[PDB]
């Protein structure tokens, strides 16, 4: 099995509006791993380690997929994040 | 960010067929904090608090939503609670 | 495999004397599962869930099993609540 | 020690200002244990145990005593609670 | 109300693709019991508890319910487990 | 001292009936450590450690202790588990 | 109510054999609280607290009651501990 | 009902010296959520949400109010949190 | 930085009384580290980590702080402890 | 990075000698993540999830690494585990 | 597989300086359990518990094992225990 | 006892081969604490708090110390931190 992590910036109306809940739960059930944090500036930086396709399927899911939250943009960013995290973290 | 809260009194075969659960998941997905309380009469309590769309969007949820949970009855109950509740759990 | 729940009050002087504990401990050895509660008058709600004949197990201790507490009467209420809890917690 | 329980209903604008915080830190801080509740009209229910003296003590700082919450009224109720609570949690 | 625990050895790619968490979620909200557990063959081997109904819903959502795991054959195989579990884990 | 571990294999109506938790219980009361399995052929799985003696007087209890289980057998089997474990857990 | 606290030094054959989980469990019925703690020279310090009646009870409990242990003798010191503890903990 | 988010950096002495609990147990008196964070230049970053009114009242306390610390200067930074934190932690 | 512990008896009326929750407080305002553990002699034994002017603010609390309990003696004894404690227990 | 599980069964003088704890320890320095489970024969089941190289590292310690336990023998199983195990822990 | 208990009095600059730890790490590595306990005279208190090899082999590790701390006595003292302590406790 | 804080870059292949875990182990060996941060951009933020003859050594450790992480480079960053971090952290 491969495995690598993403590190996702997402913008918009997503804080407060359970974003952080519905992604940690939406990449559970992808079997990726990694955490949601709030950002000062009202964003949530997303970090996912997996498989490229279900990263993909993830990165899918943050732009198009069924959420109370507002999403704006989601801009993929360069990672060298090698680091085993436990679950799907709100932080 | 205005916060409020609301009460149901949701009614029907409703307890120990996970509708405490998904109630608590589907408020967490809405960004909305509070509890789903089971009564010793059979009915159980949601108490949910966020901004009022969120608070339609769950007391819709809990009409129409698909749900395993046989719901009869959703009661809207007049509350002053502005306590901030941690998480949505089960009581 | 039939499971049920069912309320139950102690009266006397059962708050302070172990007798919640004690309640909790014979309801986990009858494989029930439920709650002590004390009341403001007291009382001791006593809420347990399992076979009908468990429960008829349970309110014959509650009446004259050795115990530390003076119990003067247990009235067993209606009930029809049918939550699954987790083991036997004093409230 | 003699050691007693009291109930006391408090009404105003006390849920969502540190109240019960406060009052379970007061509390603590008197070597008294209980609880206070938000309850669903906007009061908050406050049971605590102690001595007479102590408990005199947790009256009057819930009447008088510097606070971020607005204390409308502060009701003694009676109590036959004999039940010994671990801290003064909140509720 | 009825319970009897059913065991199911489903076969595929279903290990690191969050079957385990999403089958155990998904159970949770038809208000089952039991573990998901992954085995070294490479298969997951699922119990859950509750009434005949709910089990057939699960079974039937191992089958084709829309998940990340491809899933080769759900193997259904008999249970004498009467044993309360704690929520729905995985092992 | 000088501990040993012994392996028991307990048939009959024996699940769910408050048969680990009182298994477990009576073995703390011994000094013993171990755990007490629910096994899927309806069977309980009890392994316990200590001095013999103590063992001997648990295997007894299994048989003829007053419980709420009904006990068809017991089986003392083979163990060469000499692993320290902590407290008596349920599984 | 009136709490008191009694000390307790026992020896003899009491330590890894079940002793201190069972003056626990005993005590937790009594509604006492308090400690067991292990000594160096082989003794057992048990301190509790809770009403006179029930101390005498806990007393008798440990010179007489039904345990795995060889109880030597059953000193009762003075003690002028005033401390509500939580539970009844083994140290 | 109207919650928001404010960002102060703490200089001076403020590290090491109780402030980070203090201004915690402050905030959670004043019914504020956020979060006191330790930052590599000796500043405390203290982040708390609430109504208008209380932000004011702690960001006058972190000036003013008796404490350990020796704040040399107090600054509201810009935020655009809307994340609802629980409790008041340290970082 | 500089840190040394102090040892601190306290004498009086000092148990039962919250003595020891609020002696927890206050040494965790001052950034102090230790424990308050209650003696059987009605004691109190206060150990503090921390700066001696810290170490000096609180000997000087406890003997005319505003408390709970009656003091009538605070005697500092000798420690050659340079153990790092995690917050402020009570004993 | 790539990443694959393997099994090991360590058969000798393997349990209650530390070898589940020190296995623990050396495969999280090596960025391992995995259990080491006893069995009641006597072995000690050690499943590890990481890079091949990062395994083979952990497989010559087995063999001949400095430990207390007394290893005979290490087979190495075949295995299709893909599952995200925490830590390292011991069963 | 006996069983005994041993007392190491450490002596010199043994405190704050990963003594602790580092003793409780290398039990466990032993396969032994008790604890590593700072005293207020500036000594460590270490009981360790297993067989009389292992206890040699810790007791030659205190004095001659590479570590951080100055260690300039080791004392073996007589001991009576013969609890099953869990873990190796820092206290 | 002086404590101080130092912050240290450490570059190279350092992600998900045990680094983390071997720095906090090592540094609780050295009677130090703070944590071990994974950064984005592949390096590991080490930041330690103690005496600084223990901090020079940590530092060396980083540098030639028999690790699986592969290091480039470790650049030792200035520190005004003065707070007390629990343990070691791995984040």
């Amino acid at each position: 099995m491969e495995k690598q992590c993403s590190k996702f910036i997402v913008s918009g109306h997503v804080q407060g509006v359970g974003f952080c809940y519905h992604t940690s739960h939406q990449g559970l059930k992808l079997g990726l791993t990694g955490y949601a944090k709030n950002l000062n500036n009202g964003d949530v930086e997303v970090v996912a380690c997996g498989t490229p396709e279900r990263l993909e399927e993830l990165y899918l899911w943050l732009q198009e997929g069924p959420k109370t939250a507002s999403v704006r943009q989601v801009r993929r960013l360069s990672s060298e994040l090698e680091h085993d995290y436990q679950g799907f973290e709100i932080l």
